[PDB]
């Protein structure tokens, strides 16, 4: 039950960043993809997204 702190980086090469703009999700520099949920997440819940996420942003 550790509280989730709400003041903790994303895990590695993670960065939050918006969809073209719209949409904000969060990007991976190490899978170098985008995340419609946030890394500090936790086993599971269900619901369906905007779609697929493409590729973070170049640069």
């Amino acid at each position: 039950s550790f509280e989730i702190p709400d003041d903790v980086p994303l895990p590695a090469g993670w960065e939050m960043a918006k969809t073209s703009s719209g949409q904000r999700y969060f990007l991976n520099h190490i899978d170098q993809t985008t995340t419609w949920q946030d890394p500090r997440k936790a086993m599971g819940g269900g619901g369906n997204y905007q779609g697929p996420p493409p590729p973070y942003p170049k640069h």
